[PDB]
């Protein structure tokens, strides 16, 4: 189940020698990224988050300030213009703290939620790469909330539960989480770290989670929590995170009037659900095999005439489906019905409709699925109204299975 | 009327010099770039275009064989790893086309439409730069369109139709239109470049396009149909654009089989609708002086108590109104009512809606708008509908007006 393989077959990426590490979405695959766009969005909206856009770059003072400079130049990527160095993003989190910055904030402003589907580059050695999981170029469905000492409990915990909540649409059966410590370069005192290590193991178990303990692997500016994944040779990839950080807003002047009108500088906790959008793609083709849900399939219906006899029919029917929000395409090809059903199967298309004379006269659809299964003859509004109801629900399972 | 004063106003975004010429998106502003990306992505479905992603950068050398290094250096960011220097790209095009080199294309594949909301940095020199109109990072509604020599005509038109069809959208009543020809540092022949500046040329006729020639101004790799819009001092902003190359397929080795089963070069089309979505977003802004269709508004709709006799009925009336899809706020602020509305109305909000106790009794809300009008009480469920379909037709008028 290689996802690099699996990638391939269905036309869903590719990489070149030109750009390593860096992923060529093709039509299909971006459909899929595009539809976790939205479901990250129904989340992001449910939860309570602003969503938006920093820069690509930005002055290499910058990024000494965060202390980035010093604990990640090696992971850097950086440019020029008009004699001034720029690094190149790897992390969303200083854009937002400017955008936090904008306009004075009060207690009452508290938790500020800001999620960005980041786009990160990280000059990882060649040598580690390896397809979608390990790349140079890859977008974070991050976020980072800004909140009170106080807030720490709730706000981590909501983080928690958004993960589960996730996770639990694609029935993952094994998630394994970690709790990273100290690493050997940090910044911070030794009293703060002891305080946001105890605070990540309490919202640990107070979830239930169990967890085991990675020494000397947090982020330099906070301890974190990683949520696991496994590949089909069953190696281990951190996905899901959460990061307590009390250092970095105060090294970029973020602050807020408190409800004793003193200023005060936010707590800010990070976090990314999926990870990155390109791990946790290759964890899905792998887990599926290419058999990707319906509600994430890049073409969930293929409609197939069986002569030129029913082409009206099949456009008439492309079109009703594609109007009720199904992704469809018709297959009207001089070609065998027999051919044209083998290279949608092979895609892994969901459901492929099949319309011959009796289908016409009828006003019905002969149904079959990749898996081999065939439905019979059904009326055409129960299939729309039952696809609609598999893809809203983003359901594992396909029409009876 | 200026866009940057504009932004600031109803905090659309921000930009500041760490970042020159780079966007930092505030979550208004994003969710005016988001319902943009949307309507254009709904014309995408429409005129059959594939959409992808293609990677940041890549390396020097494919920048070298399009042309791009010796004809548009000084534009381009560059940067390293591994003793290897990359291209942070200035164009989707090369990336498009290593995306169709992928897998043997055949005439049946033509023509293939490929769009892609495609993330551009330039090198602009920091004197040119202003607002949202002239940035260093952008975002282009891209596509590139490969073809056969014969079908040229057909996709040139249908590029035309597909501006002047978005752009009535926004009641433009100013569209300018130019045809940009051959620069004094370009790549192909003289007869090639008269044969694509020929065919632009009849294409606007048969559109009845009236235009105007621009001597010099054509890319290196082709002549360019200019769509020009203007701002609030009606200076000229290049926005949609259509390009014939008949240089960078070839260059890049592209290639497909023909009907006669021979090799043969695909034609390619470029072009941008919007042109970028940070100048179309300055342009909108001058032209509508703030006052963003009801579609485009960041905030839509906010809800308002007169004494917190009414809160809860106003929190109610919100949840009601997001779970309809709207962008709805709710003030429940100590203020005054007339306080509360010319708040809003600088904040351009569409509509306000007040509740006082008969509105609370009655199930209505009282009806007020940004122009200071002031249409009664109506009731709940009406204003939905209608709110929807003000939303859904993508309306430059609101309610009554
Ligand atoms: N080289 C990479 N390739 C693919 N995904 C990556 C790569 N590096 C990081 N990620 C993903 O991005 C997630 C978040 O990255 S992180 O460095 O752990 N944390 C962040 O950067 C924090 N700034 C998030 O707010 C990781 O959990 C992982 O899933
Ligand atoms: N510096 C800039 N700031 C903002 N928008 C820009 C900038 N440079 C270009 N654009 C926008 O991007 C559009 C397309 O750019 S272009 O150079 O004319 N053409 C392209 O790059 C072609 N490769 C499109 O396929 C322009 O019409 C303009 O609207
Ligand atoms: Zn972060
Ligand atoms: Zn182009």
């Amino acid at each position: 189940r290689d996802h690099r393989k699996i990638g391939k077959q269905l036309d869903l990426y590719h990489m070149q020698e030109e750009a390593p590490g860096m992923v060529f979405w093709h039509n299909d695959g971006w459909t899929i990224f595009r539809e976790l766009e939205v479901f990250v969005r129904s989340k992001l909206k449910e939860y309570q988050y602003q969503e938006v856009k920093g820069p690509f770059m930005m002055d290499r003072v910058l990024w000494e300030k965060t202390g980035h400079w010093d604990n990640y130049k090696d992971a850097m990527f950086t440019t020029s213009s008009e004699n001034r160095e720029y690094c190149i993003k790897p992390m969303n989190c200083p854009g937002h703290v400017q955008i936090f910055n904008q306009g004075l904030k009060s207690y009452r402003d508290l938790p500020l939620r800001m999620a960005e589907f980041g786009s990160c580059h990280r000059n990882e050695p060649s040598g580690s790469l390896h397809g979608l999981m390990r790349v140079r170029g890859f977008t974070q469905d991050d976020a980072h909330i800004f909140c009170t000492e106080e807030q720490i409990r709730d706000e981590v915990n909501g983080c928690i539960r958004l993960v589960y909540d996730m996770y639990s649409t694609f029935g993952f059966e094994k998630i394994v989480v970690k709790l990273s410590t100290r690493p050997e370069k940090r910044i911070g005192s030794d009293e703060m770290w002891d305080r946001a290590e105890a605070d990540l193991a309490v919202a640990l178990e107070e979830n239930n989670i169990p967890f085991e303990y990675q020494l000397g692997e947090g982020a330099f500016y906070g301890p974190k929590i990683e949520f696991t994944l496994y590949d089909c040779l069953d190696r281990a990839w951190q996905c899901g995170t959460v990061q307590l950080d009390f250092s970095l807003p105060s090294r970029l002047s973020a602050s807020y009037v408190g409800e004793d009108n003193e200023r005060k500088v936010p707590v800010m906790i990070h976090r990314a659900i999926l990870g990155s959008m390109e791990r946790f793609i290759g964890i899905l083709t792998e887990e599926f095999a290419g058999f990707f849900p319906t509600w994430l399939a890049p073409v969930q219906v293929v409609i197939m005439n069986i002569t030129d006899s029913q082409s009206e029919y099949v456009n008439e029917l492309t079109q009703k489906l594609s109007n009720a929000g199904i992704r469809v395409k018709a297959d009207l090809r001089n070609e065998k019905i027999g051919f044209k059903i083998r290279e949608h199967t092979l895609r892994r298309v969901p459901y492929m409709l099949v319309c011959g004379d009796k289908e016409v006269e009828s006003g019905k659809v002969a149904v079959r699925t990749r898996r081999g299964k065939d439905l019979g003859s059904m009326d055409v509004n129960e299939v729309i109204e039952k696809l609609q109801q598999e893809i809203r629900s983003r359901s594992l399972k396909q029409l009876e299975e």
